[PDB]
């Protein structure tokens, strides 16, 4: 063992009630909304590939000028409740929203700086909108935070002097400040996302991310708290120097996923994915010609995947600078919806089913011992093929849309055949087996 102070506060899974909701929640989308969306990736007759969010970087924009695209910020077709409606119809249970992105623009009217929606021409408490729409859906909010600010001068990447000392013990007071009001205006947030952690100002000072980690969790009772947030006594990022998750849920696997053979050490933690529908797009980009777009069946097969590892899915959305969504996130969030509303069962609440992965998809397993066999990859030879662990057996199979019975037939020891549908679904589609343990 290593001695620390500053590493690993939980011995496995919580399984207090706000982290069952969290995890039970399964699907939440991802809102990255800033001053970003205005440009959209183009900065003076030049469009850049790399993600829009990132624009002042590539650009090379100083922070005032940057900042002055606050006097720009105007979305008159946004509205929180349509907003929610589509998060609802979409399916999903929570939703995950940027507070405040590197570039330091807050989506509240924080009194601790004056790079706010309070200046602009639009005013309003956006954040405070947002969060009283989801609610009033039964959707739960949590907020992403970015620690990394680019418009506070304060703001150190690494310390290399007295004076820089001093600037970014500064920093983390604000930082603290702002925090805190966040999780006092907004005392329903079940969340806490933190980004922009990863200099090595934010490393060389472990005990702050465990003081913030536990001052939030004081301020609000239950709230889950990422592992990007998390540096140890020595450094180490996500798990301290003796391998232990910090945090609540461990946040990492942004735009990839575990792998269903090799990576079942997923399966002993929480964890959440997130993912973007370009490749590598977050903020609104203007121009999504530029890289390989998902289809939709492309995103709920990440979905599946996800909970069929025991994780959460979230898919993100980039709203224009106007507050509407653009056609293809539309498109997007309706076909999702669709989809879970008729096969939500297999994914709401369920988790990890403990059987060997068969190339026809993933299984999952519900709360009562349901195994839902979740079909992406039509077999050409008609048969599903489920290997069972020792001592389990399947005594029904069913198709979960229509409830018609489903041919099983043994074929080895621990091996069966099950029978694709009469009549191809058309879509990825699921099947429902009743196991019986020895």
């Amino acid at each position: 063992e290593i001695p620390l102070k500053y590493g690993a506060t939980n011995e496995g899974k919580r399984q207090d009630p706000a982290m069952q909701k969290f995890r039970d929640n399964r699907l939440g989308a991802f809102i990255h909304w800033g001053l970003y969306a205005i440009p959209g990736g183009e900065w003076n007759g030049k469009v850049y590939g790399g993600a829009a969010e990132w624009l002042k970087s590539w650009a090379k924009v100083p922070a005032d000028e940057w900042l002055k695209l606050m006097d720009q910020w105007n979305p008159t077709k946004f509205d929180a409740k349509k907003w929610a409606k589509m998060a609802k119809e979409m399916g999903t249970k929570y939703v995950k929203i940027t507070t405040k992105h590197h570039e330091g623009f807050c989506l509240w009217p924080s009194k601790y700086t004056k790079y706010t929606v309070a200046n602009t021409p639009y005013k309003r408490d956006i954040l405070g909108e947002l969060v009283k729409a989801y609610n009033d859906e039964g959707i739960d909010v949590h907020f992403y935070f970015s620690v990394m600010d680019w418009s506070n001068p304060d703001y150190r990447y690494d310390i290399k002097s007295k004076e820089d000392s001093i600037a970014f013990s500064r920093f983390l007071e604000f930082t603290d400040n702002q925090l805190k009001e966040l999780a006092t205006r907004y005392p329903t947030v079940k969340d806490f996302w933190f980004d922009g952690t990863w200099d090595a100002s934010v490393k060389k000072n472990g005990w702050w991310t465990a003081h913030a980690e536990k001052m939030l969790k004081e301020l609000v009772p239950g709230v889950a708290i990422n592992s990007r947030l998390r540096a140890d006594d020595k450094g180490k990022r996500h798990f301290d120097s003796n391998g232990r998750l910090m945090g609540d849920y461990e946040s990492g696997y942004e735009r990839r996923l575990p792998d269903p053979v090799k990576d079942l050490k997923v399966t002993q933690w929480d964890w959440e994915a997130c993912m973007t529908i370009p490749e590598n797009q977050w903020g609104y980009h203007k121009d999504w010609s530029l890289s390989y777009v998902k289809t939709p069946i492309e995103v709920i097969d990440r979905i599946v995947h996800a909970v069929s590892m025991g994780g959460n899915m979230v898919v993100n959305f980039g709203p224009q600078a106007d507050g509407d969504f653009r056609p293809e996130e539309k498109a997007m969030a309706t076909a999702i919806g669709k989809w879970m509303n008729r096969y939500g069962k297999a994914v709401y609440a369920c988790d990890y089913a403990g059987f060997e992965k068969q190339d026809w998809g993933y299984y999952t397993r519900g709360k009562n011992d349901e195994v839902y066999m979740v079909v992406f990859n039509q077999p050409y030879s008609e048969r599903l093929i489920v290997k069972t662990p020792k001592g389990i057996t399947v005594e029904k199979a069913t198709l979960l849309t229509t409830g018609e019975d489903i041919t099983v037939v043994e074929t080895t020891r621990n091996e069966y055949n099950v029978s694709v549908p009469k009549k191809n679904p058309g879509e990825p589609y699921v099947i429902q087996l009743k196991v019986r343990a020895a």
